[PDB]
């Protein structure tokens, strides 16, 4: 792993994207971040291990575990 482990030029954007979107979808991440599917997925993987996003669901939809910016 090189790009998308914990601190990546766009991971922070992805994590912020998922946290705010309340959903971890690579296609969506790449769409919102204007990144590549592979790149987004890599960062998304980082979200899984990092605890930013929960594993996929029975239907095939991820969730977010990392809190959102409420004030701090």
């Amino acid at each position: 792993g090189s790009e998308g482990s914990e601190d990546d030029p766009l991971y922070d954007e992805a994590v912020r994207f998922v946290t705010e979107s309340r959903r971890a979808s690579i296609s969506a991440v790449q769409r919102k971040l204007k990144i590549g599917y592979n790149r987004a997925a890599r960062m998304i993987e980082a979200m899984e291990m990092a605890g930013v996003v929960t594993p996929m669901n029975t239907n095939g939809s991820r969730e977010v575990i990392a809190p959102a910016p409420v004030r701090d």
